[PDB]
């Protein structure tokens, strides 16, 4: 019995596990109920604190994974796997984990809190490009992670009604953020800094509680990497959450209470296998249940929220990878695959985009069109299969992340921007799909300095300078190396000078404008085109 | 006769000429101006198509220009240089429907190709005698004969009650026509070839030209083609049928004036109260707009000139086309609030927005903040430097480069050999200021081979590009090809094509070839501009 493996926490004593880092130990405290089961009577209903428990509770081992559907693409790739649920999937999901250096640090130790993403549909706190024993370990950290509810489990709403309001799966969030508060000082950490961090679905979620009150007397500051809680894609009106959870209802064969009480009578399966067929049009980076406008959690819609909000005394850390929308590619739009390099004629192209932007009219897609097309070389097929993937990636991403960064400056946060362009070594995806979506946080988690999985040397020094950025922003708000002098300077983003810094094997650029003129027709003109159909 | 020189004495159709022997640096060439080529248009006759001038007895002299068409003279910037060269500079009268004729001196041994100038001016003004016209150095330098017309302009050219039998509409392009007829029965006297015959002209004279291809009684009377900054498609060269009869019976109310009472009613008005009213007409505050202009009448042009260049033939065809480097920044100065010849013209973002509804005044609210968005650099969206040269961009691209570009494509792609150039190089002699770069216009000069007098003050780098573009414009002419034939170790110039979309830039060092002619942003004007227009 090691007396650092032993906590005590308010619900009672824990036991955790000495884990083995490259640099040395770490303690890892895994499996942590922070909520009851949100099981039977409790589905789709908001989380409660977790029960005391007698004796010593076994923290040495990752929990089940949130009920999710299980991706069927490529059946046993890496690539995709590495993304698939790694425990056993089930409703029981509501555990958090931590890593701190070992021994227990002597101070307080800023914390870093992780939100995975999953498009709000998937996700687990326990995959591998997770583990933060590095962080722990090299950076001193003390790294905490939730599982929350996905799906139809932590995102379906019937907006108004008691037993379904919406955004559980958010305050499933928000309650391990509170048992932080309450909690992280026993395992060294300071509940004083918290910086939150997410990639996603994660990010956006990240984004969300920035944009709830609520939330904000749990945190200090927030990375979000490629994602954002504005944007097409990471919330729904009251009135189509009503219309989607309605709509899974009758497939399932289903008065709000009546319909709610019926739904909690079905096997968790029945709910996922039927979870895609909601969607009003077909379409890709698009998902069926994702946190909703309530006039609760979210006050008015994220846009709204962003335009008027005031950020004074918040730290925001914010970028994106070099090919955000080719991963989303392979899994909706005809002529697009791995196993080639996915040279795509005109009428693809057009096809594509209508199910890139499904949102669109036939003359927003034509302006998309006119505007993505190389007109020198407008029938290359290599030209036109990565205009689809900007396509998806500006507005899905960056674009949101550039309108984003840009509010917050105005608005009164210190802002820092990147983009991430180091394609991994190890890549199990084909080369034409770049620097996919979710590929930074490897690197970030600091999984090259991991020797037996094969990176190499030089992308184990650039994970090292990675580590780096981000604990440098959790503890001082500012990524930029304190011991470091020619570096150069990473400096914040402001809506005049628009600076942002290339994350990328070679040292730090400055750049200047994050898609300026193509992010201006999405963020300015679309908009415009749309609201006169 | 007798005492005469014998090689300036020639007989065309209607009778004897007497010509002027003229100094051209290199040495003498021979020049017949004032060629009447129809009975003036004068009286009854005004609005009227023109008939071919009947004989006159005894030996006309042809020694001084005639009469400039009547029309509008420019007041912005009176004895300013740059304003001035462009207006009249003869008697401005109804009776001026007369042609030059330049040839080398003694005339050519066998039959030498013919160059046909036509003057740009809005369709409201221009001479075939401005002194930028001066066709003594092509014919001295380059053997060329040369011949420009004067044309009807304004509302004497132009105002249209389209069905009408005394207001047909066009004319003034009837006017260039029959000078063309002129050409082929006569030239042959000169030592002109009438079995090759270019046409060129810049800006509406360009866009003439183009109507001229896109007429079908005009193909007859020409080989190949030059349209310098100007196209009959685009938004200024033509008017629907509507549009001018909306025209002509507002100006006919003005000067206060059934169709055929309305036009006698015009008839009986002095020349000065038609100008003093035409620019009133307009439909919206703009540039690059001129009142009075070719209508699509269904006769001289069949259909809209954009239906006509879509599904046309072009087989047996060549032509060159072109553009100079900053065609917009002349407009600016007649019309939009903040911009001046006497300063850097530095404009704030609201004066930019104003400025887009006035160079795009046909555009919807939707239409001009697509406009507005694209030319905007949003890394620097209020800077008054670029706001200022995006403006001259917007008029530029809007009225000329994509016209052109959307010519050259269309033309290509359906059989015509095209070739296509970016004029870049800036006169060292220019009175406008720095900021305006290289107007629209100021190629003529390089063209005419105006350096080449040494009293003029251009420099010697100049003199010799002024050569290189005589010879370009004359290889042209010739062979439907601007390159030189023997001289392969100068750099070629490619034609341009749909699949290469290959241009060369005009200027001081040797021809550099370059790919696409504003190919993203002409996107937006020909492509997309048109489907927006659409709600
Ligand atoms: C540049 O010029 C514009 C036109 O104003 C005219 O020219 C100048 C020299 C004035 O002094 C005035 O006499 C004329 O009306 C102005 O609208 C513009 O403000 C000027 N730009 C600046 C900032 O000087
Ligand atoms: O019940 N859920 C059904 C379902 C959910 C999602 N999808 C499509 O999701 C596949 N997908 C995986 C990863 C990605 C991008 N990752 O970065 C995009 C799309 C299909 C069916
Ligand atoms: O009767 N005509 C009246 C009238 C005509 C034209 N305008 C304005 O046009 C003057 N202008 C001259 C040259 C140019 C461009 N030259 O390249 C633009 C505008 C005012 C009144
Ligand atoms: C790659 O594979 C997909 C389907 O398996 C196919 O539609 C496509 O044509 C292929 N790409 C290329 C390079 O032709
Ligand atoms: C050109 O230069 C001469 C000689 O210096 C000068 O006197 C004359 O006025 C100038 N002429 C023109 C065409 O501007």
């Amino acid at each position: 019995e090691d007396p650092q493996l032993l906590v005590r926490v308010r619900g009672g004593q824990l036991r955790g596990i000495r884990l083995k880092a490259p640099g040395g130990p770490v303690s890892a405290f895994l499996g942590i109920p922070f909520a009851e089961p949100p099981v039977g009577s409790r589905r789709f209903m908001p989380p409660e604190p977790k029960r005391p428990w007698s004796g010593v509770l076994d923290a040495t081992t990752f929990q089940n994974v949130c009920y999710q559907y299980v991706d069927t693409l490529y059946p046993g790739f890496e690539g995709t796997e590495m993304w698939n649920p790694n425990r056993e999937l089930s409703e029981d999901c509501l555990y958090l984990n931590v890593w701190t250096p070992y021994p227990r640090p002597a101070s307080p130790t800023p914390v870093l809190i992780w939100i995975y993403g999953g498009g709000f549909y998937s996700g687990a706190a326990s995959l591998d490009v997770y583990d933060g024993r590095f962080l722990a370990q090299v950076e001193g950290a003390v790294l905490v992670s939730m599982n929350y509810r996905v799906g139809t489990f932590g995102f379906l709403a019937l907006p108004g009604s008691r037993e379904a309001p919406g955004n559980v799966g958010l305050l499933d969030q928000r309650l391990a953020l509170q048992w932080v508060q309450e909690n992280i000082a026993a395992f060294g950490g300071d509940p004083m800094s918290v910086t939150l961090f997410g990639e996603s679905a994660g990010a956006a979620s990240v984004g969300m509680h920035i944009l709830s009150l609520p939330s904000r007397s749990l945190f200090h500051r927030a990375v979000l990497q490629s994602g954002t809680p504005n944007g097409p894609w990471a919330t729904v009106s009251a009135g189509e959450a009503r219309r989607r959870a309605t709509l899974l209802a009758r497939l399932v064969g289903c008065n709000d209470t009546e319909l709610i009480a019926c739904l909690r009578t079905r096997p968790a399966q029945d709910l996922v296998d039927h979870e895609w067929h909601v969607l009003p049009q077909e379409s890709i980076f698009r998902f069926s249940f994702v946190p909703v406008v309530d006039g609760d959690f979210l006050s008015d819609t994220p846009e709204a929220l962003i335009n008027t909000g005031d950020f004074q005394d918040l730290q925001v850390l914010v970028g994106v990878v070099k090919d955000e929308g080719s991963y989303f590619l392979v899994y909706g739009v005809p002529g697009f695959s791995k196993d080639n390099e996915s040279l795509i004629s005109r009428a693809q192209f057009l096809a594509g985009v209508r199910i890139g932007v499904p949102q669109a009219s036939d003359l927003a897609a034509e302006a998309v069109v006119l505007h993505y097309t190389d007109w020198l070389h407008p029938e290359d097929p290599t030209h036109l299969r990565d205009a689809m993937s900007a396509v998806v990636g500006d507005h899905n991403v960056v674009c949101p992340v550039a309108q984003l960064a840009g509010r917050l400056a105005a608005q009164g946060a210190r802002v820092y921007a990147y983009i991430f362009e180091h394609r991994a070594s190890t890549l199990t995806w084909p080369l034409w799909m770049g620097v996919p979506h979710g590929y930074e946080i490897e690197f970030i988690f600091g999984l090259p300095l991991d020797p037996s999985l094969n990176y190499t040397t030089e992308e184990r020094i650039f994970a090292q300078r990675l580590m780096k950025y981000w604990t440098n922003f959790a503890r001082t708000g500012d990524p930029n190396d304190p011991r470091d002098s020619k570096s150069p300077q990473w400096p914040p983003y402001t809506t005049a000078a628009q600076q942002y810094v290339s994350l990328n094997l070679k040292p730090l650029e400055v750049r200047r404008g994050l898609r300026a003129q193509t992010c201006a027709f999405w963020n300015r003109f679309l908009p415009k085109l749309l609201s006169a159909t």
